[PDB]
């Protein structure tokens, strides 16, 4: 450590992810990387995923690992500043690459994602253990923004979408945050914290990448009905030869979730 270091998450904003389980920062990426992305989403939101067979609409078009495909994804895993900033917030020596994807909610056809937290669908345990969504858009409150729970990543307790179980109430309006965003801000939160995102009511996409990220504390854990949401006897793709020989407990590094430069 340098005299004269400066990171881009403020000491400051480190402390308001520990608090608040979620922070937005502004200017993640610059233009460029924004206009390679929205080309690389343009060009993957219209074909099935690499972990699918080559389709129900949902309430938003999804998919993961572009990545092994698509070398713009890659690329933004890997040379641009999102791991450096999953590496401040962690506070982790070492980092994963856990997963990438999209989420694009088109105005012809979106709806509420309610709420839920990331945890229970990655088989995974541990703390330190983040999603950064990557805006691509303009995303305020008519655009199908993203709304959290403050501080319940806290709470040490687990909600799959729509699980409704006895102990969550519904939040206070005044227990919620959000921001505006512009292309190129992020969002970057805990697997822990609650989350909703509401729906698309503009006449234009809101489009986000989503990475997400593990630390030093992270152990792999095969959890029910987690990603890659198949058993893994059904993929035939090479990475995840060493994730099949992987069991309970033993860190992440593997080739389909690989380290990442700190
Ligand atoms: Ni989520």
């Amino acid at each position: 450590m340098l005299k004269v270091d400066t990171q881009k998450i403020s000491p400051q904003q480190v402390e308001a992810f520990e608090r608040d389980g979620v922070i937005c920062v502004k200017n993640a990426v610059d233009d460029i990387w924004v206009e390679r992305m929205r080309t690389a989403v343009d060009k993957n939101i219209s074909i099935p995923g690499p972990l699918e067979d080559k389709k129900p609409q949902g309430s938003a078009e999804h998919a993961s690992s572009i990545w092994l495909i698509d070398a713009d994804f890659r690329a933004l895993a890997f040379e641009s500043p999102l791991p450096t900033l999953a590496a401040q917030v962690l506070k982790s020596k070492k980092l994963n690459f856990l997963a990438d994807g999209f989420f694009v909610k088109k105005p012809e056809s979106n709806g509420r994602i309610g709420w839920h937290n990331d945890l229970p669908y990655w088989p995974v345990q541990g703390w330190q253990c983040c999603k950064i969504w990557l805006a691509l858009d303009t995303v305020k409150q008519e655009n199908g923004r993203l709304e959290y729970i403050k501080g319940s990543h806290q709470w040490g307790k687990e909600l799959r979408e729509r699980s409704n179980p006895s102990w969550f109430i519904e939040p206070e309006p005044h227990e919620i945050l959000s921001w505006d965003m512009e292309a190129g801000d992020c969002l970057i939160h805990h697997f822990l914290t609650i989350h909703h995102s509401v729906t698309n009511i503009s006449s234009t996409q809101r489009r986000a990448i989503v990475t997400n990220w593990t630390g030093d504390d992270v152990t792999y854990y095969q959890r029910p009905k987690a990603w890659p949401f198949k058993p893994l006897e059904e993929i035939d793709l090479p990475e995840f030869n060493s994730l099949k020989t992987k069991k309970s407990g033993e860190p992440i590094d593997c080739d389909i979730f690989p380290r990442v430069q700190v």
